């Protein structure tokens, strides 16, 4: 099932917060491609407007 067993990636750009500081930190979606940061995750999530959630921390 995974799905409800997710993380929900975070999806903003705090006041406080410059770049995704290169935060290296790999996830596996519930789109099933994998996104290089929780962030870069969330970021295409908002520029596509979706609702993908992070399936497992780390590589699909």
């Amino acid at each position: 099932e995974k799905q409800v067993f997710s993380r929900m990636p975070i999806c903003e750009h705090m006041t406080e917060s410059p770049d995704c500081s290169r935060i290296y930190d790999p996830v596996c979606g519930t789109d099933g491609v994998t996104y290089e940061s929780e962030c870069k995750l969330c970021l295409a999530r908002i520029e596509n407007k979706q609702d993908i959630q992070i399936v497992k921390d780390g590589e699909c």
